[PDB]
This record gives structure tokens, sequence and C-alpha cells, in this order.
């Protein structure tokens, strides 16, 4: 009978935790100091000797030694609309999409599930983020068929939202599990370069880029707010989230979904963007926290680009080290869009725990997050480390 | 220096409340009375006598009298590929889309930010739903842009959703506004059928079905927790909100987007579903309130077809009138997807207000809001009325 007294027991009390992550990747795993010559080879463009040997400086300075990919030569061949540049393939990648995405999307929330160990049925949130994979039931409904999850779970279809994804997921999930009492959230961001691979055009050098860093990954994080002491372990806190428009960016970083799959643009400037711009959200997310010192937090950036790591780093004056995390996903991994954040920051605490460290962010107290994309929309997540 | 403090004085203390309301459509209205020949004659299907005099039944037992539709007869003449049932039209129709969504969403949002009277900068999130229209940035960019929000704006863009978005946007809105003090979310639903329409098929009913039912419009909403007395005007309180999948249902309602454009298909037995699902969801809702009489509160149903109405209202036995202004919508406006609900919402208001009735919701304190939806989707929230 009263609203007021609802909302007043309805709520959690403390902020949103990461309780558990989990990630999953295609098994294929594809070797980039040959990938030009690979690629070259089954788009059938040997002719184009020049942009061959382009491509070929491109995967070096990628500074990303392995990719997993779903796509494999045998898949390729049975799919020749999608080893062309531009040829009607739509229908053929969604279908890859829409049966691959979940899959992977379930092999991780699996592993998270059993971290957490806690009951499916205690699942009361899903958000689910890919870039395509179009269906009406979605993939949300899927990955809830093939991992059990309550008919009654909440559901977030973030569909093509872009490389800045992980930030907002957890801005998202920030507010779920906070405003309600017992939530907990399943975050399952997975990511396939089915839409996204095609062959080279002497006149797109922005797409002939993209086919270096895209890969192939998904990672599941549960969250929620108020942990349940000794049963349940929370790694990180989401302390704050801040999303914020590069004006004339637009250009930056964007794509269109086509009847020939989804195209793509990256301009040579994102990086020069991206460090212009870096100071401004670090101020609005730390002088309320009274730290100056970005050298004195740890980091989680979304591996966009070397170029963009290099910049951030070098405007920003941080040590080599707080960025070897981030360039150890990318190495190891690629450009697997909204997944890369959650691998660094599961890769982060992994080796913290080993090295022996007092917390999860490499021993130190506070950290940031950060995720670059379309229109050029930088997501800033403010973190407190937990201990041990 | 403590995350604890933060998270006291950062959230909202109230339940999240509608604000205002604007709505917008395409000018052109198509009357139903003569579709079924229109449309037949644009498609040039007239050899499929028996087929169009199908149509002309389905028409008219649609219940619906006009429907708003950006698509002219001018518009389909350059574009055959659409006036076909199946043919190469994504990237056309997509362009439309990307191009009217934002549009129309600018109109309604312009609205609805009038009546609200607080300034553009105040608004602190931004929700948009849209079946199509895949871009990237998308097209809550556009939007921001078009309208001169913040750059700093916390954006949620939900693209192909389904149905029953309506209710999804609503329970996003809650946690989003009762979280965070001052915290003011705009809701911008915008519908166009330019990816759905197409030729007639002998072999294909469900999508001639859908052919009769879907039209264009958008619709805005503000939100907030604790409104600024005098200032602000409460309409509605959002109480509680429920998602539920209803077993053994996906091929109830769905579809996949297709190079031919976004598919189709309505088994006709969703009102059965429906029906006989909808009395655990009230259940669910109002048990809680200590309400046992669903006559005595105020409805406010997704308008999917006109036997759902009539079945939800034979099985829960519920007077005529209570579907009234459902039907009203219905009758107008036809399927406008996920912007049906707010404009039977606007509506609701509109005409208690004028026959002096006590509060917003028909004179009565409690109501329910239904989305209904892919995979058989059941949006079930509870909403209280507002004073005079």
């Amino acid at each position: 009978v009263s609203v007021s007294g609802i909302r007043k027991v309805q709520r959690a009390e403390g902020p949103a935790t990461v309780l558990a992550i989990g990630t999953a990747n295609p098994p294929n795993c594809v070797d980039q100091s040959t990938y030009a010559d690979y690629y070259f080879r089954v788009t059938n463009s040997e002719h184009m000797t020049d942009l061959k040997k382009k491509f070929q400086r491109i995967c070096e300075r990628t500074q990303i030694k392995n990719r997993h990919m779903y796509l494999t030569e045998e898949i390729l061949k049975e799919n020749p609309n999608m080893c062309a540049y531009k040829a009607p393939s739509l229908d053929a990648r969604e279908d890859m999409m829409i049966r691959e995405v979940p899959r992977v999307g379930k092999e991780a929330a699996t592993k998270a599930i059993k971290e957490w160990g806690q009951p499916m049925s205690k699942i009361t949130h899903l958000i689910f983020c890919t870039t395509s994979g179009v269906a009406l039931p979605g993939v949300d409904y899927e990955l809830i068929v093939l991992l059990g999850l309550d008919p009654s779970v909440k559901r977030y279809m973030m569909y093509h939202q872009g490389c800045f994804a992980g930030g907002t997921v957890l801005r998202l999930a920030k507010d779920l599990a906070e405003n309600n009492k017992d939530a907990r959230v399943l975050i399952v961001c997975s990511e396939n370069t089915s839409v996204t691979f095609r062959g080279p055009s002497e006149t797109d050098m922005d797409s002939l880029v993209g086919q270096a860093l895209f890969a192939d990954g998904a990672a599941a994080i549960i969250i929620g707010s108020d942990p349940v002491p000794e049963v349940e372990n929370p790694l990180f806190e989401i302390v704050s989230t801040d999303q914020q428009l590069v004006p004339n960016s637009h250009g930056a970083i964007g794509g269109l979904l086509r009847e020939v799959g989804l195209t793509f643009y990256l301009n040579k400037s994102v990086p020069d963007i991206i460090s212009q711009n870096i100071n401004d959200a670090l101020s609005k997310a730390f002088d309320p926290l009274g730290i100056s010192d970005y050298n004195s937090i740890f980091w989680i950036a979304h591996p966009g680009g070397r170029a963009i790591l290099d910049q951030v780093e070098e405007k920003v004056n941080l040590k080599p080290e707080k960025m070897k995390a981030t360039r150890d996903v990318l190495s190891n991994y690629g450009n697997m869009s909204s997944a890369c954040v959650f691998f660094i920051m599961d890769l982060m605490r992994k080796k913290s725990l080993e090295a022996g460290l007092k917390t999860t962010g490499e021993g130190l107290d506070w950290g940031v997050l950060f995720g670059f994309g379309p229109g050029l929309t930088i997501e800033t997540v403010v973190l407190r480390s937990m201990a041990i």
C-alpha cells in the first residue's frame, strides 16, 4: 500500500561488485606472423602484390601474436561471398553469428557460474552484448535456453554497441545490482568476426586494417551488491561510470549493417582523438576521489589498437607496465571488441593473486577501465580493488 | 574515500515517475477500409484474386481504422525490391530507417521536453528503442545531435527488441532513475514499417497479416525519481516490473533480419498463449499489493491484435471499457510496436483530465501495463496513478 516503503526494502545497500569472471573462445588460433599470406590466399587476391606487402606491415606493427577465430579455411571455402570484398552474404554471416555467439557465450557463463558457486536460479538479470546476430527472439533468449536460466530473468539485449560496450554493460549492471536487493546480474559479451570478415580492396584501407585487428571471444561476469560473506568473493567494486561523446568524431570509428555484412571504417586520427580527450575523463572521474597521480592507480584499457595505447600512455605519462596487462590480452587474443576489458580484468586479478600482491588491482586500491568506440564514445569506469 | 558513503548520497529516494509524454507520427495516413486494394495494387499482385479477398477480410477484422506510414505510393515506386515479396532491399530499408527513426523520435522528444518544462541539459540518460536501423554510431547518437542533448548523456541503444519493448524501457528506466539522484531519463521508442513492408505470398500468410497491423510512430517519455514540487508534474509511478518467458512459445512471434529486410511470423495461437499465461503475471504483480479484483485497476495493454485483447478480456473477465483506451489507439494508429503503450498511456491521462476524474489512471489508484512479444515474452508493469 506504500510505494515509498516498497522502494526502501526493495533496494540494495552497497556498491555493485564483480563477483566472478569467465572467458572462452573458438578453438581455432590464427598466427599473425603468417596472416597476410593466409588472408590474401583464401581471398584470392594474390595479384594485389603491393597491397599484400602492405597488409604484412599492418599485421606486424599490430602487436598481435595470436587471434581466435570461428572462421576456418574450410568455412571460408563454403562461403565465397564472404571471401569477396563486397558480395551479398548478410544472411550467411548472421546465421553463423546467431549460432556461435550464444554458444561461446554459454561456455564463458558456465565457467563464471562455477567460480561464483551460486545456483543458476539466483541469476536475476541477463545483459547480453554482441556486435550482431539479429533474430527475434534474440541471442539472449538462446542463452537462457542453453544455460537453463529462470524464465523470469530480466533481459537486456545490447546489439551493435561498438568497441566501447565493455564500459556500457558495467554502467548498466551497476544500476541493476545496486537498485535491487539480491539482484545478481550475468553479463555476457560475445563477439565474433563472422559479420566483419571480407576480402581486400585497393580502395578501402580502413577495412583492411580491421581484418588485422578483430578476433573472436566471449566473457561472462557476475555482478551484485552486498556480497554474501565467505560465500561470495568480491573482486572489484564499480565506483562510478561516465560516458562521453567527443565532438566532431563521427568519422572516427563506425560502420553500417549491409547486404554484404558489417562494413566499417577507422580514421587514422582515433589515437590522437582518444589522447586529446582522455584527461578530461580522468579528471571528471578522479578529482572527486582526490586522485591526481594516474600512475598510482591500475589500468584496464580497451585495446583498440597499439597506436592508441602508445598515445594515451605518452599523453598521460604512464609507466610502461600500466599497459602491460592490456597489451598482453591484445597480443594473445587481438581485438575482441566488448570482451577485451574483461579478459584484461580477468588476467589482472589472476596475475595479482599468483604474484602475492595485496589487491586484485596489481596491489593498488583504485583503478580505471576505459572503453573506446563509434561516434567516438569514451566509457570511463572507476574501480576499487578488493583485498588479498 | 568511502564507496559506501558515495552510494548513500548518490542514490535517489523515491519511485521512478513518468513526468511527461510526447508523441509523433509520419503525416501520411493510410485508410484501412481500402488498404487491401491499395496494397495489392502497388505490389502488382492483382492476379492473386483470392488472396486479395482474403487480405480484405483480414483488414476488416483488424479493428484498425487508420495507420500512419512513412512509406508513400511514391516512395514505393522508387523501390521495386521493397514491393516484391522477397527481394534484396535491406540496404534501402535500413537507410530509410536510419533517417526516419531519429527524425520522428526527435519530434516526440521535443513535445515531451516542452511539457516537462525543464532544460535539455538536465536529461542525464537516453534510452532509444527501435526495431531496426543499424549503424555505428547508432540512431541514439543522431538523436543526441538533432536534439542537442549533453555529450555526457548515458546512452542505452535498444535494437530489435520486439513488440514487448514498451515494458522493457520502463523496466530499465526504473533502475536508472531510482538509483541516481537527479537522474532524468528520456525514453524514445520510435518504430517505422520500412523494414517489414513487402509484397504478398500465397505461401506466407503470417507475413500478410503483419502487413495489416504494423504502423509508424514515436513516443518520448521523461522519467525521474523525487519530482520537484510544483515544477514537475508526476503522471504515473512505476511500482514494479516483471519479465516472463512463456515455455514452448518460440514459434509464437518472431523474425529474422535478412537481405530482403525484416521477415516475421505470427502464430494463430498467440492469443491463447497470452490468455493462458496472463493470470500468473497478474498474480505475481498484484498479490503483494493485496489486489484480487482486476477490474478495480486501470489497464494499458499492448495492442498486438484484436484477438489478443478479446481473449485476455474474456479470460480475466474485464469490463469492456477496461480495454477502451487500448482499442482506441489500435483503431487510430494500428500496431506501432514498442510505441503503442505510451500512446495509450498518453490517451488515458488526457481523457482522465478532461472528464474530471480524480487520477490519471481513469480515476483508479492502481493499474497494469503489459507488453507482448518474441519468444513470447510478457512484460508486466504495475503503475500507481497520480492525483487530480
